[PDB]
């Protein structure tokens, strides 16, 4: 008797955890829109990163029910800290404020994921 959750179930019980990800500053800034290769200067960046994902993505997503499962949503966020962590060198802001996120976001699934 498979569970089925209405996108409006699923947007209110994730919708507060990606917004906890869009209230992290500066953390979320480089997150909260589709990197753009060309304005930022890393035409590489295409190159290495073949399944592009962002916060307003993630959100576009959830407002037109686009997942069926909890766990896509989940798979989405972490796209976007696996992109983060595999192009920017360990050094960098980007690459430090995607574990910033990652931690929150950890913090924050975990409960509503119980929930659900
Ligand atoms: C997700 N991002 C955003 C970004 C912002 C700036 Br500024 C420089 C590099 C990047 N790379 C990313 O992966």
């Amino acid at each position: 008797r498979k569970k089925i959750f209405k996108p409006e179930e699923l947007r209110q019980a994730l919708m507060p955890t990606l917004e906890a990800l869009y209230r992290q500053d500066p953390e979320s800034l480089p997150f909260r829109q589709p990197v753009d290769p060309q304005l930022l200067g890393i035409p590489d960046y295409f190159d290495i990163v073949k399944n592009p994902m962002d916060l307003s993505t993630i959100k576009r997503k959830l407002d037109t029910g686009q997942y069926q499962e909890p766990w896509q949503y989940v798979d989405d966020v972490w796209l976007m800290f696996n992109n983060a962590w595999l192009y920017n060198r360990k050094t960098s802001r980007v690459y430090k404020f995607c574990s910033k996120l990652a931690e929150v976001f950890e913090q924050e699934i975990d409960p509503v994921m119980q929930s659900l």
